[PDB]
């Protein structure tokens, strides 16, 4: 395509993600010295295992409606069939969360943002996969290191959503196409702001599956269906 | 294994109960609201609604409505033996085939009306969808339906059956899902048998009915960029 469709592309792609970013990344900045007291964090490791996996399904399912609203203002993926919607989301709508999650992280102490104050991951502990809470919070701190703008988490997330590797596709070169101009456009702007250095650092491309699908299965021992599907 | 006549009743049990946990309205508050209906203004004034207006609160009623049916699915414990793939499947397909079957017990054949937001209304309400050769099609579905005068068992195992279709394009475990229907068969068939009310089976919905009405609906939610009502979304 153009340098003109190039450019559109990287507008539209930026816009339906402030139009979906569900906090205000100044909300979450403000927010950073509203640290839990040791009472209130043991307070939150008393709670049932169940207790935590309810409030955690809760912020994945709340998180991941802003995900599908963002997929949704993306005109190339209203384009696709229904199936290949599904697929796209059911891989890669929690794979979103996990990155946006990063804004939430405060690398300076280790916390992250959660129901009003900023905790470590002993917070987490009553979910009972301490390592796996660990590592989402090492991912989280290498994403805080490249220090992304709105719109590098804009188009970052736009290539992890618009993914033609996943299995299951049945318009795959269509999906490769629109992967292929989101990775010009993420490349185009990245050049023009002097920020290609992050491409080369950004997480192995199988992390973040590996973290997703890992909740994934701990929510389906807790009774949860994949948190695409519809519940109460 | 064969299934005692002690694990065939106790099927019935399972599915009946989490039917009456998830069944969303009580049959009497429904009932009760008949003599309920909306005014010749009240009428005009949903038929004046934008179409993306009405197409809102009719992919929110679909949304609720399916929440309540996935949970239903949640609870009949061979449903949580699947597959995460195979568990989408059953409910992309066949959830809200299931709110169209409980939406008979929303519908008054007396007067072929339906209890929509609060008081009953004929098929006019929904004029401004602008698809009335659906909507007059789903009202004669509801109205043969009704003929049948259901008891909340029957519909409890009707919809299970809804559900769990070992014949759905895409499954990946065939051989679990054809397991758990045929039982879910016997506990239908046998529970008919005792309340001597197997002359319903025959005049049961024709096979794709249910599945031509749900497509429709699905095509043009999605008309409306609303993707399938299976898949989370704006609250
Ligand atoms: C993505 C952000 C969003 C941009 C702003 C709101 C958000 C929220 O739900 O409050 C902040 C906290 C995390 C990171 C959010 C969603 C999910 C996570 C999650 C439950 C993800 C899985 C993790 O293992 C863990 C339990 C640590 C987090 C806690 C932080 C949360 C609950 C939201
Ligand atoms: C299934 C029941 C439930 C047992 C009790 C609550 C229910 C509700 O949502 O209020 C009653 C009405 C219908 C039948 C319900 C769900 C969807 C329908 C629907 C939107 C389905 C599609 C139809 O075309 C039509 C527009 C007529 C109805 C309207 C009534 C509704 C909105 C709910």
């Amino acid at each position: 395509a153009s340098l003109t469709e190039i450019e559109h592309l990287v507008q539209s792609v930026c816009k339906s993600y402030r139009e979906t970013c569900q906090l205000r990344l100044e909300d979450l900045l403000r927010q950073r010295s509203n640290i839990f007291s040791r009472e209130e964090v043991t307070g939150y490791q008393r709670k049932s295992m169940w207790e935590m996996w309810e409030r955690c399904a809760h912020h994945l399912t709340e998180a991941i409606q802003y995900v599908v609203e963002f997929a949704k203002r993306l005109s190339g993926f209203m384009e696709l069939c229904q199936n290949d919607q599904i697929v796209l989301l059911k891989a890669g709508a929690m794979e979103v969360v996990l990155v946006r999650m990063c804004r939430a992280y405060n690398a300076d102490n280790r916390t992250v943002f959660f129901e009003g104050k900023y905790g470590g991951m002993e917070l987490f502990r009553a979910l009972g996969c301490s390592e796996l809470i660990s590592s989402i919070f090492d991912f989280s701190h290498s994403l805080s290191a490249l220090h992304f703008s709105e719109d590098e988490i804009a188009l970052y997330t736009a290539l992890v959503l618009i993914n033609a590797h996943r299995p299951g596709l049945q318009e795959k070169r269509k999906v490769e196409q629109l992967q292929y101009n989101l990775e010009l456009a993420f490349h185009h702007h990245l050049c023009k702001t002097h920020r290609q250095s992050i491409l080369a650092k950004l997480p192995p491309k199988g992390k973040l599956r590996s973290l997703c699908s890992q909740h994934v299965e701990r929510l389906q021992i807790f009774q949860h269906l994949h948190p695409i599907v519809v519940q109460a």
